[PDB]
């Protein structure tokens, strides 16, 4: 099957109100850019953002000019006639938005609480989608936690069950309209509604991992913000995941959960493939079209794990851009991140930035060595192996933030489509390097082990294993004169053939 | 309020059917034993042991001598006119009847498994009790698995019941009827319901921690059975704790249960003490009145955390009998048990036994250089460390196991009632020594702290101290944006 080539389009409400083609500065990446070759390499546009009102429900943001709204929308709909499966969604939320303390998080909150505040919403949502032609509902919230898990999930639900009978109504059998989730990609978020994943998930075509930002000026080391493979010279981070309420045991908590571990691409992916109810067809990879900036970086390695003075406050409190050949940070005013786009740019100003790549993460990153600056970020090089890992893994695609962001000619994204469907790009040999793999195992993705049947009667030593009730369980001590199962002397391994 | 002193009296249906006092040959610790002095150092007397038949009831072992086993019992109670804060409960199950592979073992397991078996049951106890002249029912299952539980539970629960009730219909409020059980003293058997310790306290008046047997022939290496505290020199365990049905996250999990830690008296007051609910008062900590004897030790360490060669498995699997001065262990067919009175008799004896002393685990033992021997025992002197410890500690009193190996002389029931009674003891200069402490926090053990109360809308870095709830908590990362109990990133560290 056809892997999923989902490219975000982030435009913010001051350019659809000023939205031009034909200036640069005003709208630096517009629709015009995508051509219907373009079109054809992509499976979804996600159009973002929209978000949740004081009232409850889906809407733009009250500053947005409508027309120039529609028009946005409109130029993006349009491709649709290049590309027969191309889906226009629209994603709701986005880290401004919908975090903790972002500007709309109580309307996420409250929105989701009741079966009334959930079909309100969610019909909201079907309206939009059919108000402006989009093809499915893409929820962007960064990230719903304790009590609010369930509110979400029966959210999910419910706008699954109404984008189901408005494509019936539709007749849009042939292209369903969709339902999608970013995700997040690291443990510390991920640990907040992990517990629940398959509930989830279940009502989603796809849940979009975002596994990026893994790094940055808000952490005391430099690193790959999106390293596939571990770097044993890189930092490692506590597993939030065993934290969250599973009721696994100490031993289970322990092999799902190493600690310290590498925040990796792998390790997000792995950890959702680890819970019971998550198909891989459904999990998409995420990747970034930007890399993050550091500065004070000591030499010695490429400026990798390095202390840095890099302020990592919201928004960049300074005013000095120091990011070398960064004219988009000066214009954006924030030295600590960069497009692809400006990046390429950089490396082309001849500016003294030396294009490096960990062999073992399986990223690039630029070192200057002169002004002690340090970037992270994925090209089309880091895309083959991310492209090979999904395939390899069956997961449902690739994601990416952002479309706007890609070089003009859009080489990113065409690397992307080609690495899945180019007859004449073959990476059979490409090697996948010796990074270290995320390897926890939890009750959920347990091996086919072998034993004899457990024996009623019989004392087992320590390290004993036995079959029973479909599992193969393993002694913690001694003496054990207790059947597998619900007692704590009995570790559960492995499955039954 | 007077520490409890629980001495159990066990006496073999052999021993019951032949009953006499004027035969040690035959009932080597008859009541008379127990003078009117040695009434006065107890508060309870707990006969052992009753069992549950097959009609799923409280009863006497089968082959027991009704008539007997009502004149021992009614000598036992006649004890009381000595003592009017005398206790004589009766106290159903041990190892041999109780334990997962015992002679009774069904019986226990169905007893509790419906409301009517538990209300038959609970009903079969009272009157036992009323019948026979007991004054409470101590229930010693060793030990209901973790699906058997609720029922365990529900079937005290029944039993303080109807306990609760006689109490009132008999006017015993200046001496009510009393509920307690013989708990696991160690992790492993903890682990069974620890989960749950709360709902199985509430009940009772007393949970008897059979804190002792924490080594024996069936470890690899020998040790002391009953350490206060543990000596890093000595084996450790893997903390089963941490496996137990409780649903805590890892990090409290963690922080509650070190593993490997030391199998000791202390570790297991402290594991209970780190439940909610638990109120230190109706713990009791047991104390052994035999010691456990291995063979085959080598010297290094006067015989400790040495390999051996006994054999672990019951009953003694051969006719060799290695004690040297043991007589007991002749007549019992068993030389890897002896009662302290055998002990104290093989000490005085000179058959080459040393008496040494583990100051970090306050604990005596034998160790015999000639014929390689080992023995793990308690006596007056490592009871001084117990009772100051269960002192400190607020627990309600002591437990030992049991009456009959005593000295003729009651020396070791004595020491107990001296060392929380005598008006000339005092145990205040009494160090407790350098010996490892179970440093593991729970729930129900945590320490006050102060921190400023969490404030909604504030970012947090990792490791931040706030208060919330009447807790104080701590975040386990950085930049965390929500509040305590809402957000996993807390760990509740602190109260008040
Ligand atoms: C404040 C506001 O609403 N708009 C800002 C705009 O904010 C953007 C940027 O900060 C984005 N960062 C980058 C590197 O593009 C940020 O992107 C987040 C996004 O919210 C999350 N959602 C996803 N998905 C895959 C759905 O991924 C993440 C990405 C980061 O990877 O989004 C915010 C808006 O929430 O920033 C511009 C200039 O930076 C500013 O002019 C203004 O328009
Ligand atoms: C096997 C039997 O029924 N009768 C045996 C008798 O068995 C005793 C002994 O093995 C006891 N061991 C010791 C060291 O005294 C054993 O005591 C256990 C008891 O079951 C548990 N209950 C408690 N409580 C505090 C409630 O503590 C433990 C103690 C060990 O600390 O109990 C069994 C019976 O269950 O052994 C004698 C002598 O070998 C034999 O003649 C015969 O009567």
């Amino acid at each position: 099957t056809r892997k999923a080539v989902i490219g975000y389009y982030f435009i913010p409400t001051n350019q659809i109100n000023n939205y031009t083609e034909t200036d640069t500065s005003v709208v630096p990446f517009p629709v015009s850019n995508i051509t219907p070759a373009k079109a054809k390499q992509l499976t979804h546009i996600n159009f973002s953002f929209l978000d949740i009102n004081s009232n409850l429900e889906c809407a733009w943001d009250p500053a947005t000019n409508d027309a120039k709204a529609r028009d946005v929308v409109n130029r993006l709909t349009a491709l649709k006639a290049h590309n027969p499966s191309l889906r226009i969604m629209f994603s709701i939320g986005g880290w401004y938005y919908s975090n903790d303390l972002g500007v709309s998080h109580a309307n996420y909150v409250n929105a989701v609480k009741t079966p009334a505040s959930r079909a309100k919403f969610a019909q909201s949502c079907v309206r939009i989608m059919k108000d402006y032609g989009f093809d499915g509902v893409d929820i962007d919230w960064e990230y719903p936690q304790a009590a609010e898990v369930d509110g979400f999930i029966a959210a999910l639900q419910e706008i699954r069950t109404l984008l189901n009978q408005q494509t019936i109504t539709d007749g849009r059998q042939a292209l369903p309209y969709q339902l999608t989730i970013a995700g997040a990609g690291g443990a510390f978020f991920l640990s907040r509604y992990y517990s629940k994943l398959a509930q989830i998930v279940a009502p989603l075509d796809y849940i979009n991992l975002m596994t990026y930002d893994l790094a940055g000026p808000w952490e005391k080391v430099t690193n790959h913000q999106a390293a596939l493979f571990g770097d044993a010279a890189g930092p490692t981070f506590y597993n939030a995941l065993r934290e969250a309420n599973l009721g696994w045991s100490w031993e289970e908590l322990t092999r799902a959960f190493p600690s310290p571990f590498s925040l990796t691409v792998d390790a997000a992916v792995q950890q959702h493939l680890m819970m019971e109810g998550v198909p891989s067809a459904k999990i998409v990879m995420g990747v970034p079209f930007y890399g993050r900036a550091f500065k004070g970086v000591s030499g010695g390695n490429g400026g990798q794990y390095s202390s840095h003075s890099t302020p990592g406050e919201d928004p960049y409190p300074s005013t000095d851009y120091w990011l070398v050949g960064c004219e988009e940070c000066v214009r954006d005013k924030d030295p600590r991140i960069a497009s692809y786009r400006q990046l390429e740019q950089m490396l082309q100003g001849n500016y003294g930035y030396q294009r490096l790549w960990n062999d073992k993460t399986k990223t690039p990153y630029l070192y200057h060595a002169q002004n002690g600056l340090f970037v992270t970020y994925d090209d089309a090089e880091s895309f083959k192996y991310k492209a090979k890992y999904i395939k390899q893994q069956q997961l449902g695609g690739v994601m990416f933030w952002h479309l706007g962001q890609d070089n003009r000619n859009g080489d990113l994204l065409a690397a992307l489509d080609r690495y899945f469907n180019a007859a004449d790009y073959d990476d059979s040999q490409l090697d996948m390097g010796t990074g270290l793999r995320y390897t926890g195992v939890g009750p959920g993705n347990l091996p086919i082990m072998t034993a004899p049947a457990y024996v009623p009667g019989t004392t087992y030593a320590q390290g004993a294993l036995v079959s029973y009730q479909g599992y193969v369980w393993q002694t913690k001590w001694g003496y054990i004169t207790s059947a597998p199962g619900s007692d704590s002397a009995w570790l559960k391994v492995g499955r039954v053939a």
